[PDB]
This record gives C-alpha cells, structure tokens and sequence, in this order.
C-alpha cells in the first residue's frame, strides 16, 4: 500500500506565495464528500515520492533551528527569520499529508528559550499565538488535528488558551495529529508525569509498586502520542535537545543542514526517503 | 590547560595485539608516587590531540553497535564479533585516559536485547560476566572507577557480582570513570526513580508538589552521572536505542559508520576533535 496522495493537477492551488508576509494561504476547491480539502502542492509542483506504508515514518518530530542565523546572515532582525519559518510549517504539512504521514510534532519554542532576551521572548510568545490564531481555519479545513504539547509555568496564558480553542476545533479531524510544543521540555514533561503518579499515590488510587513504563506513558500530558519514528532537526546541529524525550527513545536521527526558512516539503519527502531505506531492530535479532 | 597524556617513549608498551584471543594486556612500568600507571599506547604509537580541556567533553557515551554484522561479513557466528569488542573497550579506555576524558559510558546489553535468540542472550549475559573478570585488575591498575549501570530484573546474578567486585575494587580511582551499562535501559531507569519517588510519598518523606528535575535525577540509579556531552554510536546506526536516556537530553551525537571490533582509540580521538570545534550554541551549558 502507498498511501500518498495522488499527484496534483497542474493548476492546483501552489504554496507558499511569500510576496506577502503573512502569507496567504490559497482558497482551494471544495472537497465532494465534504470532508478534508487536498492540501496546495508545493510552488516547485514536485510531488510526494512513493514510499510503502510500512517503510514511512507514522511519526516524524522536527526541531525548527536556524532561523535566527538565517536572518542575520542576510544583515536582517533575528525575528525575521521567524517569521519566514512560519510559512514553512505550513508547507511541511502539507507535504506531511501529501507523503501519508500522520503524527508530526513541532517544536516551537523550548524550555531553553527562557534565557533569551525577554523581549525576544515576548516576540516568540506573541508570534506562536499569532500563528495559531492565524492558520487555525487552514488547518482545521486540511483535516489537521492540532494541540498543544508543553508546560505551563511561565507561559502565556494566550498561548495555552489560543491553543485550546485550535484543539476543539479540529479535535474530530483524523488527516494527521499535529503536536504543536510550546514551552515544551523532554525532562519537564516526565517530571510532570511523576508529580501527578506521585499525587495518585499520595491519595491512595495507586500502589508504587504497580509503577511500569507504561504508568509513566499514561501519565504524560497527551498520552495519545506515538513513538516518535523519524527525528529531524535543521542548521547542522546534531542535538535533539530535550524534545520528545520519552518518545524518541527509539527514533531514527536524520540530522539536515538547511536553515529553517531555507526548508520545503521536498527536504522533509528526502528524510523520509532516506528514513525508508534503513532497517529498525529495536534491541532485536 | 591541556590535560592530555604526553606522546609515550616509543619503547612504552602498545596495546592492543588482536593476534590472540583473550588479548593479552601489556606488563607495564610502575608509577613514581605508586598511583595509576600509564597506559599502554596504541599499536600505532599515535598520540592523542591536543584538545583545551574547555572544549573537551566531560561524558562521552558509547552504543557498541555492530559486533555481530562484523562476524557475519566474515562468515563468522555473530558472537565472535562481540569477543572482538573486549579488546575495543579496553582500548577506548587507554585512549579516554590519554585524551583526559573523565567519564564513559559503555552500553553493553539494553532491556530490550532479552528480544534476542536465548542462545544469543546466555553468551552476551557469560561474555559480559567473563570480560569483567578478565579486565577489572587492569582497569584498575589504571585509575579506572568502574561500576555497573542497569536494571535489576533478569539480569544475570553472575555479571552482578562481578561487576560488585569491580566497583568495590576501584571505588577509591579517580583517573576516569566507566559506567558498564547491562540491562540498561532508559526507560527503565526514569520509571525506577519514579518508582523510589513514589514509595517516600507513600511513606510521608516526600510531597508531591516538591518534585523537580533535580529529584528525579537524584532517584537515578546513579545519581553521580553527569550530563552526557558526546553520545557516539558505531556501525552506522543512527540513533540512540534508549541509551542514557534522561543524562544524553542535551547531548552532541556524532555517529561513525565503522563497526566496533574494527573500532580503536584513534577513532574516539576523532569524534571528540569534531566535538571540540562545534561552535557552542546560545544558552548551552
Ligand atoms: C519558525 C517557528 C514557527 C518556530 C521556531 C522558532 C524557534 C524558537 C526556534 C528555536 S532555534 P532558532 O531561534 O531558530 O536558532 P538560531 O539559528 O537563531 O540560532
Ligand atoms: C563489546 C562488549 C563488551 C559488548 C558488546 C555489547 C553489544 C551487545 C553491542 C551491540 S553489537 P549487535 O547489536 O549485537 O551487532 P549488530 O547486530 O548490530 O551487527
Ligand atoms: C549496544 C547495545 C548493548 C544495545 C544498543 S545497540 P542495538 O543493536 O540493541 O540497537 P538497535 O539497532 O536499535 O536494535
Ligand atoms: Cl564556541
Ligand atoms: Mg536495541
Ligand atoms: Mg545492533
């Protein structure tokens, strides 16, 4: 079975058009059943490779790094990076749900970033919300389920709530889960699974010796997450820095050297080519 | 400053001679003050780099991988692979002590290698026990600390105790440190601290909402382990199979394709050239 998507009639809508920041997202024709819209193909019109099911990632995380470098090597404010790795989220689910991938996790803003400057942190507060608030339709009519996944401590509370109202709004889409990581880190997050055990114990509903890994899995904060399969991380660092910790356990690292504004859908179809060549063991044979 | 080792005298003993199996370790000149001695150079006579200890990493961590495609390439039974690999950790450890690395971890056998034939298992839990016996005088004659790190259930009784002795033996070096990973798995070593951490809950030593980061770490098996700074894995293999799982979160990975028994000290000497000229990122430690 191949589960990408058909190739796109040449005069299907194209993304991303970047003579605008924002970019606009284009109006796509209605889907018959009225389900899903096909996502716009890339503006290249290259098209997803064939890749069996059982050779493709299920969950692909991605560490969105070099945009601040990008900019600045072009005498440009950090932040304008940013703000072009937006439409390139975008465009990399598009090409998710054109190759049939159906976790993605991004991680946009780690628990590191608190020793930025703050009003570089006050940028990428405010620029996560914006895009939430900004793509939420777009991503709710390309059958995208979206959430987030991070720590509350510190972060903003426009955020979480910005977050919340993107996740009951695609929470019956099925097309591809997007983990969107916002104040996230690997080691928190497992923190915070052994506090709430810690509470259940305290209470009495559980017995420290029934503790397995599987009780740590239940309790993350979305425990519907899958083995991560697939790690990418751009700019050349070989670092998973903390995301998806307890997930990735067993991902396979493919380590690319394109800054982040740099990326499109065909780096991310390249990974998983080269992803589908390799052979998975799991401690086996 | 630059804690290398100094070129030894040509005359100075080499290791290792892979022409007999167990590889014979060198006889060698005892240490003025009566301390550790030094170790033997590589066949080669090639001296370690002169890297700052500023840039050098303080943990290196090592997934040994590979040991059975070497001797299946050979038409070989794969386990003649791994009796290739004692040589290679004894080796590693001369090197790690000529480059004035402070802490390795070895992964020896993951909580998930029990998948594996029991006739792989039985020889990869004796060969475990038998290389421990077979080099724990050296590695302390050395200046090595070396210790076990692993999971308690099913793990064989035997490497247990051998690995005991070791510990006992060299608890008091300080020249380097070796965490020998059996039954490792880093999964299993979050949820054992989960675990320690909910039975002083139970028992009113710990409350809840006083887990931080540092408690789990300090509820680690070994809670001494510091950060990994270089994670490296033989083969070919590019990802991290559950290795130092909680400790390797912010580590640098460098993957080398060679297989471990053709692995030697200069190939360490390279990865941690390549770590110590990365440019260290914002907010790194
Ligand atoms: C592009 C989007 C939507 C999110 C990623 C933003 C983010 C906080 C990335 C962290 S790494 P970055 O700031 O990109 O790193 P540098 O090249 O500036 O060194
Ligand atoms: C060298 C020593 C002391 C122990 C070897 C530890 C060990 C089982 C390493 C994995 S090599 P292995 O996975 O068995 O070999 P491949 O199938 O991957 O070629
Ligand atoms: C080196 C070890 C003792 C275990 C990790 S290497 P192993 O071959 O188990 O890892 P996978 O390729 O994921 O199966
Ligand atoms: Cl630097
Ligand atoms: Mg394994
Ligand atoms: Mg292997």
């Amino acid at each position: 079975n191949f589960p990408q998507l058909p190739p796109a009639p040449d005069d299907y809508p194209t993304f991303p058009d970047t003579s605008t920041w924002p970019v606009v997202f284009p109006e796509l024709p209605a889907a018959p059943y009225g389900g899903p819209c096909r996502p716009p193909q890339h503006t290249s019109k290259a098209a997803a490779p064939r890749i069996p099911a059982d050779r493709l990632p299920n969950h692909v995380a991605i560490v969105m790094d070099g945009n601040g470098r990008w900019a600045t090597q072009r005498g440009l404010a950090r932040t304008e990076g940013h703000k072009m790795g937006e439409a390139v989220v975008i465009d990399i689910a598009c090409g998710a749900i054109e190759l049939g991938i159906k976790w993605l996790s991004l991680y946009a803003f780690s628990t590191e970033n608190w020793k930025r400057s703050p009003e570089e942190v006050r940028f990428l507060m405010g620029f996560n919300r914006d895009v939430v608030r900004r793509r939420r339709d777009t991503l709710k009519k390309l059958g995208v389920r979206i959430r987030w996944v991070g720590s509350r401590p510190r972060l903003w509370r426009s955020v979480i709530n910005e977050l919340a109202v993107a996740e009951e709004m695609t929470k019956s889409n099925d097309v591809i889960t997007i983990n969107y990581c916002v104040n996230y880190g690997g080691r928190t997050e497992i923190t915070e699974a052994t506090r709430e055990i810690a509470r259940e114990v305290a209470a009495g509903r559980l017995n420290p010796e029934r503790i397995t890994e599987s009780t740590i899995a239940r309790h993350l904060q979305r425990p519907d997450i899958p083995d991560v399969d697939l790690f990418l991380r751009t700019s050349g660092e070989q670092r998973s820095s903390n995301f998806m910790l307890w997930q990735a356990a067993y991902a396979e690292y493919i380590f690319q050297d394109k800054l982040w504004p740099d990326y499109d859908r065909r780096d991310l179809w390249a990974a998983c080519e080269e992803y589908a060549s390799r052979t998975r063991r799991f401690g086996s044979a």
